[PDB]
């Protein structure tokens, strides 16, 4: 983002009366009292969504989308220490930076000089990550992991949503899309920005989660077909359009539905023969003859960011805004019970290890190993926030035969 790009300044003229209408980023940064630009493009912001922290200023009340309000009542030299600590603990497992997301009216921008320092890009003094903080006590730099005791934010980034072309004030623009939400403005601001852009690097267990989801899907569907012998399966929303049980006898019919990022699909808009499979295809109410995996937006993980109108921004390779978890959607189904099924050729005791060996009295070692690995993946999937539901007649007792 060129520092010579124009900044629309009408939103600032109540806190800064008389501000020129003609204004570049270069001149605004100078006026803020200060890595080509502190400000970034929408595109760049989107690529670093994990780094977003709503920030509003209203003595001055500083509010962040973490829900914290600070009053700068204590002097700036202690307030800045709290800011560094809060951002480090919020972001250290999400991002190599911070992006302050503003609805800029002026005070938030003139207050930056009291807790921000800028300079060349640097590296942490204790590791190889880019530096995000600076300490005036030791004249050293640190990343979010090693910033304990550091008093200044270093080379933050920032983006003013009001530059995107909105009519009306923040609240009225936010409330058009979200009924769930200084800190309250910081939250609305980030929320509105997530809605505009969404309604990525490996930072955690992405790869184990995705392999576990693939394994569970194959297990549960294969077993549903064996136990109930459905003649046809309606696979709704498959992004890959690959059969998850390619050797099953059934007639596999695919129906295309992109991941709904706003409201859940209405089943009437989007089948009574056989079984319906919804693997992360979010509808308002699932038919009774369904196998379903639905992500619980309420779960706490480094992969799951707070979203708009109760949904969450699930970032796992790609960004997937997901509508709010609603228990009533599953009213025609029951929770899927854990089980492990295998027909592969053959000390574990388990009533839910459904294999020939266990049927005959004693689980062989191979199926003991595979059961324990499968349990591990299953638990990884549940902990990651996924929930599984199945048609009410599903009964693993039917697998023994
Ligand atoms: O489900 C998988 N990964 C977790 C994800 N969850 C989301 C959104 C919040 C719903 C996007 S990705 C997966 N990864 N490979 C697979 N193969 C077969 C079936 C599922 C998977
Ligand atoms: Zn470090
Ligand atoms: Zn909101
Ligand atoms: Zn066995």
């Amino acid at each position: 983002l060129s520092v010579d790009t124009k900044f629309k300044t009408e939103g600032l003229c109540v806190d800064i009366p008389g501000i020129p209408k003609d204004m570049t980023y270069r001149r605004l940064i100078s006026m803020m009292g200060f890595y080509p630009n502190m400000f970034i493009t929408r595109e760049e912001a989107i690529r670093h969504v994990r780094a977003w922290i709503g920030f509003d200023v209203e003595p001055l009340q500083l509010g962040f989308s973490t829900g914290v309000n600070l009053v700068a009542g204590l002097p700036w030299n202690v307030v800045r220490i709290k800011i560094v600590q809060m951002l480090s603990d919020t972001l250290k497992n999400l991002s190599d930076r911070v992006v302050f997301v503003l609805w800029a009216h002026g005070f938030e921008l003139t207050s930056m000089k009291y807790f921000v320092k800028i300079g060349p890009e640097r590296t942490c003094c204790l590791c190889d990550r880019r530096a995000t903080c600076f300490s005036t006590a030791s004249d050293t730099y640190a990343c979010w992991h090693h910033s304990i005791g550091f008093d200044y934010v270093y080379n933050p980034f920032m983006i003013d949503v009001q530059q995107w072309g909105f009519t009306g004030n923040l609240q009225s623009n936010h409330d058009l899309y979200c009924q769930v939400h200084a800190s309250c403005d910081a939250i609305m601001t980030r929320c509105l920005a997530v809605h505009e852009c969404f309604v990525y690097p490996i930072i955690g267990d992405e790869l184990k989660i995705n392999a576990a989801c693939r394994k569970v899907q194959h297990m549960v569907v294969k077993a549903a077909l064996l136990a109930d012998k459905f003649p046809v399966l309606h696979d709704i929303g498959n992004p890959k359009a690959i059969k998850c049980v390619p050797q099953a006898d059934v007639e596999w019919k695919f129906y295309d539905a992109q991941p709904c990022s706003d409201k859940a699909y209405k089943i009437e808009e989007l089948f009574t023969d056989g079984v319906c499979l919804f693997w992360n295809c979010n509808v308002d109410r699932y038919p009774a003859n369904s196998i379903v995996c639905r992500f619980d937006t309420r779960v706490l993980s480094n992969l799951n960011l707070p979203g708009c109108d109760g949904g969450s921004l699930y970032v796992n390779k790609h960004a997937f805004h997901t509508p709010a978890f609603d228990k009533s959607a599953f009213v025609n189904l029951k929770q899927l019970p854990f089980f492990y099924y295998s027909d592969s050729p053959c000390p574990l005791k388990s009533a839910t290890c459904i294999t020939r060996c266990n049927l005959g009295g004693a689980v062989c070692r191979h199926h003991a190993n595979e059961y324990r690995l499968y349990l591990d993946a299953y638990n990884m999937m549940i902990s990651a926030g996924f929930s599984l539901w199945v048609y009410k007649q599903f009964d693993t007792y039917n697998l023994w035969n």
